């Protein structure tokens, strides 16, 4: 599924990530949009063996089993292919348990590189949350 800006801002609202550790909803909504364009279903390979699932494009190597890249420590405890379904909530249980890790956001590269320091809150204006 591709999400709508505002439609998403809506389901991650309801999933309970505004303000989650610190986050307004906005940090989330720019995360979604530079790492996956809201594409449930986008995945992406990296050199070492892992790949990337989901609206929050999730990593293979720490955090979900897909059965085929080594060292996985599936942290979430959840089958990859559970994260590019249309539904957010197990993306969003994932994220909930990666962004307490002590690292906060800094654990999206595109968050990091195009959300950090701009003005979030940009991505939820003209929605009705």
């Amino acid at each position: 599924k591709v999400f709508g800006r505002c439609e998403l801002a809506a389901a991650m609202k309801r999933h309970g990530l505004d303000n989650y550790r610190g986050y307004s909803l906005g940090n989330w909504v720019c995360a979604a949009k530079f790492e996956s364009n809201f594409n449930t279903q986008a995945t992406n390979r990296n050199t070492d063996g892992s790949t990337d699932y989901g609206i929050l494009q999730i990593n293979s190597r720490w955090w979900c089993n897909d059965g085929r890249t080594p060292g996985s420590r599936n942290l979430c405890n959840i089958p990859c292919s559970a994260l590019l379904s249309s539904d957010i909530t197990a993306s969003v249980n994932c994220a909930k348990k990666i962004v307490s890790d002590g690292n906060g956001m800094n654990a999206w590269v595109a968050w990091r590189n195009r959300c950090k320091g701009t003005d979030v809150q940009a991505w939820i204006r003209g929605c009705r949350l």
